[PDB]
């Protein structure tokens, strides 16, 4: 039921330790967002009580996201993926999060060199069924983020994400789209939204170069008009890679700055997105 | 009006719907393999309804008709004459096998007071459209209200204004008719016209921003088609270009120079572009 | 002229260029840190040039003027009346410190014969603009010819037509003025107007497709800004949004409903957008 | 001097073997393009005089493209890279090709895990200088194609490619842009064209998902307006991986069909692109 505008906290914190959480919440207040997305690079280390109290005091909602580490890629090590996800689901639920989303079906860097196979998808479906039931037991939902061909060869489009949701058969898994990935993957950016429309509950609003929304190659008018047209009432989450911790950035093929500074990205990008949301009547 | 698929406004071959003109237009429709034609009715009384009916039926073609009111019958100021004009056009549309009368049926090209539209004007329009809608209902057809840009008419320029008139009238057989060329000027983001009209949108003119070749101008086609798909549009996708319009009609529409090279450019590049986009975004 | 940087057509802030309106406009221009304002020259005898000049120099603002000709002086058909009107307008522009007189200086906003333009009309215009260009030269200012859409004028609608008139007149102090709202209607791909006009282009109205807030309509801004960067554009970038409507051109401009909530929404959201695009595409001066 | 429209032959054949050359040249003539772009991925395996005969016979021009294999990535193994490029240059010359372009400076799929270093660019520059001399020896030019961050970590933007061209100092190396790559890397697609304007001689007009141009997220009006604005006069080349050369498949990451078939891409994409070139008055159209 995540609604309104939010921010992926990577711009201030990929390490969700005590000072990092305080720093991200502080930013969230400064930009008057409705929610934050909390990356969980190391779920066991998260202080759930601190974060809960922070979200409650500051009347902020949250969800969490991750991508599977290689020791636990679901396509090939599903039992370890289930174990990794159960820990992340519990931490998410305990800190007050409403969903765990992201690359929860695999990891950044998976690539076999040939098309995804039924054996791989079978393993993913088994992992997501296990994890969805655990999520349900803690009262949260799972999100599946479609990412571009280079990061993962399994779920790149909204239509692929929907197929996996159908193969799993749960009711608490939604699609999570990201405009930067859709800019590469969708045959017309609106088609990712169209194909996912029955399951789309969250979208990363990111520019085509991970810099400043409004200043790249994404078709924002098409994106926003199509979200309004399908009655999108889910989470509008700004994602930019500015000020990413270096080794995490290098993991995402950031070889060079995506933008001048946080003042360019947040000062120009959030108003652009909020303005478009008002323009097309998502508010 | 259940009109569906692709069609063409026949102005590229005929603005005078006489006997050879109707045959010329139907011949074009077959060549480009469209599902329906839009028949301009510049002079409704002169239309041979039986000839056109037979032609549509024999060739498996659907149709609607469209018009703008002449000044002697602008509805905002001369509603009684507007009603009389529309009744004749509605009867001719139904009798030729048409499923709707659409267009600038609420006023005319060239209305302008210099100030915002007034409630008195809208009251006269609503009375005309209510009378016309009743008459259309009795003949089994629907009416369409085409939003046009600020310079052609000062009364209905956006999808949201068109929906407000439909609500003011309260009929069930009036729909909205959008035109990408007018939306390109009037809508605050072109998809917003579709969004605002979504509960009433049954027909759209796919026209380029300069009235030339769709795909080669300033209209935002991906937003247009994505948004049509996203609202589940299943109405008429009608191509409109001003290529080869008769001069007098063209001058009345502010065509001061060619909109395109020739029909081969317009139909040969523009129709495939639009069919391709329709398939791309799943309207097909 | 040498106009560079960002400016605003003063309809953003006032309906007429009277003394209180000039006060209100210059004060608003200062809270946005623009480099110049564009002042309508619709009632030349009514402009208090000493008052305006003092305001401009005090607040270190540059200016130019624009107009459309009234029907009594449409150059198409009443060229001698047009020469006289333009001479008065030029003098007032020069007097108040403005650096150019631009816009629809060749005809009316809302001018239309009902038929395509003729050589007789273009010949009259050329004669008027030659005479007007000599008088501008005598007062130290330039003239601009703005292409406007088919519904506002039937004579010059595209960058290519504007350049053809500039080359027909053969003056050296007349430049082309484009407007993205008009190009959105007239140009077969918006960048083509910029390309066609590139050798004479010194000024552009960055106006949204519905005269509203730039960034929130149907104009193709990335194409516009990339093409302006590519041709080396170095002239004025001016906003034009009819928050207020000068009465003498209201009928031709056809703003029958609000273009935007208010001046704060257009300047607060549109100017940053435009400045940010100019910097994104590396526009000379940024 | 490549002018007009051409097609990268992955449109029609996976490998440039003898039957693939015959099938690609036949299709190229059916669509009346001016040139084809031939992958030079296994130089020893190319039958040059067979291809040369086909090209001359069918009044077709050609250039070659490649990415370097890991054994000869210029950034880490510069001497192997020089040797490999000389072999590829000689074969491109022998078959009548007029340039060797693409990722001639590195691998399709090359990544260290960290940003590029000066040591890497120093090696590439040395490689390209030597390669440029030998290309001149055989009378062809070299092209440097910027590719997106996921295929190479070294040259990703028009401005980076120009910086390497200025560093090497050679007269006969041009910049090669790709709209699919610029869709990801350029901060506004036209900026890649603007940044590379002094050296830009070749452009891949490739849709954002490698499918049919005109049916993705590439900003074609911006692309074509800016090309006209800078006076682009070089080659306009389609690139759609209907067929996937085996040696670069892992790096190009085409895991599902980019389009129905080569008829859909050529039948819809090429007229779209020819029509835009005419619309914006591109020199040669
Ligand atoms: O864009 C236009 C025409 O509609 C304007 O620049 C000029 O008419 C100025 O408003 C001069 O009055
Ligand atoms: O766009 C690209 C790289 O992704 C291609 O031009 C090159 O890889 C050449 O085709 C060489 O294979
Ligand atoms: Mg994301
Ligand atoms: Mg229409
Ligand atoms: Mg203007
Ligand atoms: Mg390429």
């Amino acid at each position: 039921t995540m609604q309104g505008f939010g921010v992926h906290t990577s711009m201030w914190t990929m390490n969700w330790d005590r000072p990092g959480a305080e720093r991200a919440v502080a930013a969230a207040l400064k930009y008057e967002v409705d929610f934050i997305e909390i990356p969980m690079l190391n779920p066991p280390a998260v202080d759930t009580e601190h974060t809960r109290a922070l979200l409650e005091k500051n009347e902020l909602r949250a969800l969490c996201s991750l991508g599977l580490p290689e020791r636990a890629w679901a396509s090939v090590r599903p039992d370890a993926a289930i174990e990794h996800l159960k820990v992340a689901i519990d931490k998410t639920a305990d800190l007050g999060g409403e969903a765990l989303s992201g690359v929860i079906y695999g990891g950044i860097g998976e690539r076999t060199g040939v098309p995804p196979t039924e054996a791989e998808y079978d393993n993913i479906a088994r992992v997501l069924s296990a994890a969805a039931k655990h999520a349900k037991s803690r009262g949260i939902e799972l999100g599946v983020e479609a990412v571009n061909r280079y990061e993962n060869h399994l779920i790149n489009t909204g239509w692929q994400a929907v197929q996996m949701i159908e193969r799993v058969g749960a009711d608490n898994i939604f699609v999570h789209l990201d405009t930067y990935h859709m800019n590469i993957e969708e045959k017309g950016v609106g088609n990712g939204i169209l194909d996912a429309r029955e399951h789309l509950k969250y979208i990363h609003l990111s520019e085509s170069d991970r810099g400043t929304p409004g200043y790249g190659t994404c078709g924002w008018d098409e994106i926003f008009s199509t979200l309004a047209a399908i009655g999108f009432k889910g989470g509008l989450a700004m994602e930019s890679f500015i000020n990413m911790p270096p080794e995490v950035a290098y993991g995402l093929a950031v070889w060079r700055p995506v933008a001048k500074d946080e003042e360019e990205v947040m000062g120009n990008g959030l108003p652009f997105l909020r303005n478009k949301a008002k323009q097309y009547g998502l508010i």
